[PDB]
């Protein structure tokens, strides 16, 4: 059917679950959504120019120039707390029976993730879904980030498989613009506080669902069209 | 003596002069803090994809997508606001000492920035400022976004310049990094809301200054030190 290479966290590992340490150190939770993007921002800027360290690494920079940026006290243990709840993040609800049903219907299932590869247990092994999948991939071979194209081009290689037989899965239209830039399908999922960048001459999804049941739904269904 | 090329928006015009129209469209002046790294993010990741469309699309576009993530309406009206005061913001009041002492002390005074070429009177022309420079420089020939090493290259060559002779000057630590990366040097304003990211391996800047005229102090400082 194709092989389906999913993000990992905000798309199958609840984001929202660190809102309390934002909500703590900053007294607003909605911080939350100030720090993504700009571990986001700051990751593509080492990619693009030419350094690398660890998304983990970033992560803790980035949360300590956003609490320097809103005045906030953090302490070491803020920070053990930031990876603590990163590397931790629960499924939603709805992805394992997604995942059961795009196994049934014949899909081979893979993550790629910014994330380093992590000691055992993982954040999708601590979450229960790891064993859905065939691959758990990472940026580490390429030292970049996504949506820099040696990442989408290394996992087709170490998958062996073309793009066309590739589908990108997120809640992160940067993630499906990148991989649909290097020829794969992108299916968007509608995770909350996200939504698509209309913006011209920048591809759209393939497939777009409000939650991963209504995704899985339509990549289903696209089989017998 | 060198010369000093300024990022533009933030940096020498006030993005504070946005919040009203955030509060307005989102009940919340604070979501200027959303959408501003949101809006870099997206600039980077058409960078790396192989897509451009001009920096002020961008940013209506990404505005759209911030009022869609917070379920709040958007109104023609309201995206033509965005435009028009994004094209006028005002100088801070410590720019145009600063520029009057950098250019006394003999230093070269560029601007570049991510936002395309306007007709005339450009941002810095209403603000009063742009005759402090000798040349105002754009991404926009080179359809590449900060901190794309294609941005500072084509600007020192336009320029005539070696990198040796050039530094980068603004809010962001990413624009100074970009730099930085390219052998010029860096210098850092940390405008409210602006701090530099302290990471292993990634390069911190060359002066700092809490305002343009200790950063001047500095810049000047280093001419006999």
């Amino acid at each position: 059917s194709g092989i389906l290479v999913f993000d990992v966290n905000e798309t199958l590992l609840d984001l929202t679950s660190l809102s309390p340490l934002f909500e703590r150190v900053f007294g607003d939770a909605k911080v939350l959504r100030e720090w993504f993007p700009e571990l986001i921002l700051y990751s593509q800027t080492l990619t693009l120019t030419g350094l690398y360290r660890p998304f983990g690494e970033i992560a803790a920079a980035v949360f300590e120039m956003v609490a320097a940026n809103h005045q906030a006290k953090v302490t070491p243990d803020d920070i053990a707390e930031l990876k603590t709840r990163l590397t931790s993040m629960p499924a939603y609800p709805d992805v394992a029976p997604a995942l059961t049903r795009l196994q049934d219907a014949g899909f081979r299932l893979v993550t790629l993730t910014n994330s380093a590869p992590s000691p055992a247990p993982s954040p999708l092994e601590k979450a229960g879904i790891a064993s859905f999948f065939e691959a758990h991939l990472t940026v580490h071979s390429s030292q970049r980030f996504k949506p820099h194209p040696s990442v989408y081009d290394s996992t087709a290689e170490t998958l062996g498989a073309k793009p066309e037989e590739l589908c990108m899965i997120a809640c992160h239209i940067w993630d499906t613009i990148g991989a649909q830039a290097r020829g794969w399908r992108g299916g968007f999922v509608a995770r909350p506080h996200n939504t698509p960048l209309t913006l011209a001459e920048v591809p759209q999804p393939d497939f777009i669902g409000r939650d991963m049941g209504e995704l899985a739904d339509q990549l289903i269904a696209s089989l017998t069209a």
